[PDB]
């Protein structure tokens, strides 16, 4: 069984590392997703193949493949993420729900995530900026290098959490309160884990777990959130004065009333998987780029300079940041484009190919995964001049035309993409003027001169990223 699959791209003609068995070349990944792409793109060229496993996945760096892939042959072909598991009811969730399932899963939280939604939800939000600037205060007041993400992760956990389970938390100031100690438990599942790495070995072992409800997701943890999600959805019928705008609100309004009759509701379960899938991708994902954000503005004190000067322009003496005018923070959105091309911490989008093709001139054969490599696109010389620079005006409204959605891809694209973006992109930003109203960002002697990054199913740091934050007057 071990190398069986393993001569499929050699028939086909496509070049890639040679795979050992059982492990296909999963150990070569051990030094980064981000650098084993960049290695075999300069050395196989166009268009490689490699084993996670007994799993072929095929690389691709052409935008007309990827155009293909992502959007015209999106229903009928490249459908689906890879397997990772037993999960169980979290079949539901909207990320692992493939094919049907998925399609019904996508168009009932479409309407949960409308911008007119995110605009009515934003002030629930705000609270949650007092709190970051307050937790970044005490810090910075020490003369003691912050780390970022300690603050950042405690806002992202913070917002995610609170909005997708409808309660108000504080993972900084209280610990305590079960759901930051739960979800942390819950926020420790990765696709790293031993569990998996042998899971992705043997796949056919995971219908048999699957009979015996052995999950890779954490037991226990999930029936506590479930039971406390349960009364508080309880505990919310009794008091109907109250107008909720949070995830789990629009969730349950979405429940009883059909809208696009097409579909039935969501159930109960199906609503738990997404809540907690919600928080597994909005969670990390935010806390990084935020980091990086600081990081290069930290760098760039000229950049910091002018994000400073159009946040005091659109909100005049610390104006509390809204939903309309971190819309007008055109520049803020360009530094923040521009973190997220040298720094697309997904660092790969992942599709199966659900049947034999051939698109753009090339066959797949059906079980295949085809990857394609964001971080490689993102440094391409082949695109961007320059390409490991930040500089932030290449995101301007005139280098408009020169940006391939094909190309730049931090959220994916087409009709599996994040389908958080335009919440994770305010949510960003709610942080950034709250933190940049108060506080200006330097280097100091531990922050790592240039950031190294470190093996994960994110990109992340080798060292923590550490900087002094310097009042403002
Ligand atoms: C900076 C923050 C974030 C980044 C960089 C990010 C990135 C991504 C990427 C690259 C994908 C894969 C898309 C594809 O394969 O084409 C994805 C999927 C997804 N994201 Fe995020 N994300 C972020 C925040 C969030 C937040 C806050 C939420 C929820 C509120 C969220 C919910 C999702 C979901 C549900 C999916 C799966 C979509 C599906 O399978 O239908 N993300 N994200
Ligand atoms: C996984 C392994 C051993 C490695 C074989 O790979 S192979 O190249 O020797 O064919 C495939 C294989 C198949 C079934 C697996 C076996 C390992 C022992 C297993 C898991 C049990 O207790 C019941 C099922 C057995
Ligand atoms: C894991 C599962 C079946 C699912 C049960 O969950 S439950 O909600 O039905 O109680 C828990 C559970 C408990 C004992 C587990 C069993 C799976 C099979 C196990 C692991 C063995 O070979 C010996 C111990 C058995």
């Amino acid at each position: 069984y071990g190398t069986r699959t393993h001569g499929l791209f050699k028939k086909l003609g496509i070049p890639g590392p040679t795979p050992l068995p059982f492990l296909g070349n999963a150990l070569s990944f051990r030094k980064g997703y981000w650098t084993f792409d960049m290695e075999c793109y300069k050395k196989y060229g166009k268009v490689w193949g490699i084993y996670d496993g007994q799993q072929p996945m095929l690389a691709i760096t052409d935008p007309d493949m990827i155009k293909t892939v992502l959007v015209k042959e999106c229903y009928s072909v490249f459908t689906n993420r890879r397997p990772f598991g037993p999960v169980g009811f979290m079949k539901n969730a909207i990320s692992i729900a493939e094919d049907e399932e998925w399609k019904r899963i996508r168009s009932l939280l479409s309407p949960t995530f409308t911008s007119g939604k995110l605009k009515e939800m934003v002030p629930i939000i705000a609270q949650y900026g007092d709190v970051l600037v307050r937790n970044l205060r005490r810090e910075a007041e020490t003369g003691k290098p912050v780390t970022l993400k300690h603050v950042f992760g405690a806002y992202s956990m913070d917002v995610i959490t609170s909005t997708s389970f409808g309660v108000s938390i504080d993972s900084l100031n209280n610990p305590q309160d079960p759901f930051v100690e739960n979800t942390k438990k819950l926020l420790r599942f990765n696709p790293l884990d031993p569990f998996v790495l042998s899971i992705k070995v043997f796949p056919f072992l995971t219908p048999i777990l699957e009979a015996l409800n052995i999950t890779v997701f954490p037991r226990e943890v999930i029936s506590f959130l479930t039971k406390s999600v349960k009364q508080i959805k309880e505990g919310r019928l009794k008091e109907t004065q109250k107008h909720r705008v949070d995830f789990l609100q629009l969730m349950i309004d979405s429940q009883n009333s059909k809208d696009s009759e097409t579909h039935k509701a969501l159930s109960d379960l199906e609503l738990m998987a997404q809540s907690i899938i919600f928080i597994f991708a909005g969670y990390e994902t935010t806390s990084s780029v935020l980091s990086f954000i600081i990081y290069e503005l930290a760098t760039h004190p000229d950049v910091q300079q002018k994000v400073q000067k159009e946040i005091d322009t659109v909100l005049p003496n610390k104006a509390p940041p809204t939903y309309d005018t971190v819309l007008q923070l055109e520049y803020l959105d360009m530094v923040v484009n521009e973190t997220l091309r040298l720094f697309p911490v997904a660092m790969r989008l992942e599709r199966v190919c659900k049947k034999d093709v051939e698109i753009n001139g090339m066959f797949i054969p059906k079980g295949v995964v085809v990857m394609i490599p964001s971080y490689v696109l993102h440094h391409d010389p082949k695109y961007w001049t320059e390409p490991e620079k930040f500089l932030p005006e290449r995101f301007s409204a005139a280098n408009a035309d020169n940006i391939d959605p094909y190309i730049y891809t931090p959220f994916g694209s087409g009709p599996r993409n994040c389908i958080g973006m335009r919440f994770a992109l305010v949510n960003m930003k709610l942080a950034l003027v709250r933190v940049l109203q108060n506080f200006s960002f330097k280097p100091c002697k531990e922050t790592q001169i240039p950031l190294k990054l470190r093996f994960g199913g994110l990109l992340l740091t080798e060292k923590p990223i550490v900087l002094k934050a310097e009042s403002r007057d």
